[PDB]
């Protein structure tokens, strides 16, 4: 399904710190895409890392399909959800070590998976074309890191945006999948330029380790709160 909800959410990185994130709620519907904004501090990342259960729930719990995460084993919680980073780190060896280090796939359908995020001609490119060792552009990673999440059945797609100058093509292809291969999936996609979730039929506004604001652009535009606080920051209103 990929139905998220966090209720009473907080986390903290290390024991002796304070909750970097805290009294978060919220429920995702299972493949909905929503975007997550706020300052850099704000508890974007740390909904992601409460996901992925990488740090351990200080307060409350996620629950993913009625199921607590608190109550999942970690290789099944982490093995359909995917994240897609802004800088991608190609693990140290081969393309298809990559896509598949577990090896559950055919070369057929990674092909496939690499046609799909349109990246079958770059590969088969490649001087190793699947053997290829590991350069590829952070575009291009992160569209690897695409097809790798189809390869994984994933239903929770945690995607962060690269801070750094976007590639145009990247994001064509990239918008261009999420609402037909990733339809069905649930997209959390952690957003560090406020027009990028715009067209999001949903945003959480994160703000000092709390939800601050939740629904559409237009909605939170129109509170005039900090989502609208943000969109003046970056020109957009
Ligand atoms: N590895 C870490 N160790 C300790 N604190 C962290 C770490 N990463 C983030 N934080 C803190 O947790 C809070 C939440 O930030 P974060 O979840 O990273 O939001 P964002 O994704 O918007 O940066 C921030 O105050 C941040 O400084």
């Amino acid at each position: 399904g990929g139905q998220i909800e966090f209720r009473d959410f907080g986390l903290r990185y290390r024991p002796e710190l304070p909750l970097a994130v805290q009294g978060v709620s919220f429920k995702i519907h299972a493949g909905e895409k929503v975007g997550i904004v706020g300052r850099t501090g704000a508890g974007k990342s740390s909904l992601a890392s409460g996901l992925l259960r990488l740090q351990e729930a200080a307060e409350g719990g996620i629950w993913i399909d009625g199921v607590p995460i608190a109550h999942v084993g970690l290789h099944t919680l982490r093995s359909r959800i995917s994240i897609i980073p802004q800088d991608p780190i190609l693990f140290p060896g081969s393309l298809r070590m990559n896509l598949d280090l577990l090896q559950e796939h055919s070369d057929e359908a990674i092909w496939a998976a690499l046609e799909t995020v349109q990246l079958k001609a770059l590969v088969a490119s490649l001087p190793g074309q699947l053997q290829y060792k590991c350069d590829l552009s952070v575009g291009q990673k992160q569209l690897l890191c695409l097809a790798r999440a189809l390869l994984r059945k994933t239903q929770i797609l945690i995607l962060d945006e690269a801070t750094a100058a976007v590639d145009p093509g990247t994001e064509l292809q990239m918008q261009a999948m999420l609402g037909s291969w990733f339809a069905q999936c649930t997209v959390l996609l952690i957003a560090h330029r406020l027009r990028s979730v715009m067209d999001c039929a949903r945003v959480l506004v994160m703000d000092k380790g709390q939800v601050a604001e939740s629904g559409s652009p237009a909605q939170l535009l129109a509170q005039k709160g900090l989502f609208y606080r943000l969109a003046q920051e970056s020109g957009l209103v």
